[PDB]
């Protein structure tokens, strides 16, 4: 409808439903989890995500990936190793 709904996966062994507006980027549904599981774990500067293989984009809208509610979609995380050099 308004809103369609997601089966998420993790680097720590465990897997999540939530649900956003399909037509907003990947950046909707990466910011809202760590609204639920922490900037100490989940870091939206420091988090990616992957559809059983394809490489996701906080700048695409979600309805293109052709994401369904019977499958998945896996987080990863890097912190980011953003440092000074």
């Amino acid at each position: 409808g308004s809103h369609m709904q997601v089966t998420l996966k993790t680097l720590q062994q465990q897997t999540f439903k939530i649900d956003i507006d399909p037509e907003e980027t990947v950046k909707a549904l990466k910011e809202k989890i760590e609204s639920e599981k922490g900037k100490d774990a989940f870091p939206v500067a420091g988090q990616k995500l992957i559809y059983a293989g394809k490489i996701l984009n906080d700048d695409t809208a979600l309805k293109e990936y052709k994401i369904d509610e019977k499958n998945f979609v896996v987080v990863m995380v890097t912190k980011p190793k953003a440092v000074s050099t």
